């Protein structure tokens, strides 16, 4: 994978402080060195392979690594 | 995805499911027509690719879609 997705993935795959998904911005928030374009281009790259899944929320998006909505469900 | 792959993500994508822990022979056993070998490296990919994570377990090794491990522990 590259460096920039290898960063989303970490970040997600955290135990502590980390939750099952996270808005769009918390990602540009996260990597505010990157276009803002560029962050969707990743995130969307990486909901297409399947590492990530996506969430419509409200006025924006949410994305959290595979399975993880399903996992929080089960609680 | 290759549909073998998503064959083993479907069944990893669900609430039961989420609950379990699912072993090397477990998905062996979801596909009866393949070879020990070809399961190994249908897994493999799709940890390489970050769609999975495994780890060595008791006996065998434990594939799970990636961030369960720590999900679950926190």
């Amino acid at each position: 994978m590259e460096e920039a997705k290898q960063k989303v993935v970490d970040f997600l795959n955290s135990k502590s402080g980390s939750k099952s998904k996270f808005y769009f911005n918390d990602f540009t928030d996260l990597f505010p060195d990157m276009k803002q374009r560029e962050v969707k281009k990743i995130l969307t790259a990486l909901v297409n392979d399947e590492v990530l899944e996506y969430w419509s929320s409200g006025s924006t998006t949410m994305y959290g690594l595979k399975g993880a909505g399903k996992q929080a469900a089960a609680e």
